[PDB]
């Protein structure tokens, strides 16, 4: 139980959309609802935007801190020139993943997001400069052997990209849309047999 926030110095909710767990740090657990996306039933704005350049590092950050197993991935979605960040909700296959973790195999799983509340994430240099919403999400799966038994901790910031390059993202994708309650990395049990491999739900990651 744990909410995503705020980005780099900003305050809760400031370049941050108030995600519907504000206040009981719940989860999504559908991944067919709306909340699936920014963890909104209704798209609302964050006062602010969050400037910062192609290339450079904006640090998402988790209140408190990670603590259920399970891979912490981060989208991008990019914002039409004729549109206004403020309105603009990310419907359709626009979003590409730009960050995914994996785990480490052995008697048991370990997560390289356990026990943190910074998170790195790097803002591809190549992508076009432009309005962003950056999706943060955390998948905790240690009730996932059963359909629906995943845990999304989501939340989405406005940013504000500045001297990229040209390059589009292929295969974006949609949310909901991009994830199936059976995809072998979301129904998934962590602790018997222990996986040797670990598949990140979601397209591969974009790079540059
Ligand atoms: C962020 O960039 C916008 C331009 O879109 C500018 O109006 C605003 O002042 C900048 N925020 C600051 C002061 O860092
Ligand atoms: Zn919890």
């Amino acid at each position: 139980h744990y909410t995503w926030p705020r980005v780099n110095d900003g305050a809760d909710w400031q370049q941050v959309r108030k995600a519907d767990n504000w206040q009981d740090n719940g989860y999504v657990g559908d991944v067919t609802s709306p909340q699936i996306r920014c963890f909104q039933a209704t798209p609302s704005p964050a006062p602010s935007v969050l400037n910062t350049t192609a290339g450079s590092t904006v640090t998402y950050w988790a209140n408190p801190d990670v603590y259920h197993p399970g891979p912490v991935q981060f989208y991008m979605a990019r914002v039409p020139d004729g549109e206004d960040i403020n309105s603009w909700n990310g419907d359709g296959a626009v979003w590409f993943k730009v960050y995914e973790d994996h785990p480490t195999f052995g008697a048991q799983l370990t997560w390289p997001s356990t026990g943190k509340s910074s998170f790195a994430v790097p803002i591809p240099p190549c992508i076009k400069s432009g309005y962003y919403l950056l999706r943060a999400e955390q998948i905790g799966l240690h009730v996932a052997q059963s359909v629906g038994g995943a845990q999304f901790y989501i939340s989405c910031a406005q940013l504000s990209v500045t001297g990229g390059g040209s390059t589009e993202p292929p295969n974006k994708v949609a949310f909901p849309g991009a994830y199936s309650a059976t995809d072998p990395g979301i129904l998934i049990n962590i602790y018997y047999p222990v996986p040797t491999s670990y598949q990140n739900p979601g397209p591969a990651v974009f790079s540059c």
